[PDB]
């Protein structure tokens, strides 16, 4: 995905409720530095949902493009509201920015 495209779509349906930057805040959402590798509901600090502590999975661009597509149907019982991007293009440039700026 194209990074630039990416950073746009974070700001625009993201970053009401998330922050990227390392030691970044929990908001609504947790902070999603160092999410790429790391199992769900493991950002330091943040109180997970059952339903998301449990899923169990590991984020990556794989499994971030089944989740972002419905997080609910992905998650049945995630406090996240976030109906979800059908467009696939779209999912791979937020995914491609969230690989740089979570690791960055
Ligand atoms: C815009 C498309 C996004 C992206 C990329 C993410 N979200 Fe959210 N998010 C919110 C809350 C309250 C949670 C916790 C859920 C729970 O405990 O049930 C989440 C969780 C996530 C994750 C999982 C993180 C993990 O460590 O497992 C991911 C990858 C994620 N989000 C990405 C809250 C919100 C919002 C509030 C209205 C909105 C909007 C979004 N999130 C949007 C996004």
């Amino acid at each position: 995905g194209d990074v630039e495209k990416g950073k746009k779509i974070f700001v625009q349906k993201c970053a009401q409720c998330h922050t990227v930057e390392k030691g970044g805040k929990h908001k609504t959402g947790p902070n999603l530095h160092g999410l790429f590798g790391r199992k769900t509901g493991q950002a330091p600090g943040f109180s997970y949902t059952d339903a998301n502590k449990n899923k169990g999975i590991t984020w990556g661009e794989e499994t971030l493009m089944e989740y972002l597509e419905n997080p609910k149907k992905y998650i049945p019982g995630t406090k996240m509201i976030f109906a979800g991007i059908k467009k696939k293009g779209e999912r791979e440039d937020l995914i491609a920015y969230l690989k740089k700026a979570t690791n960055e």
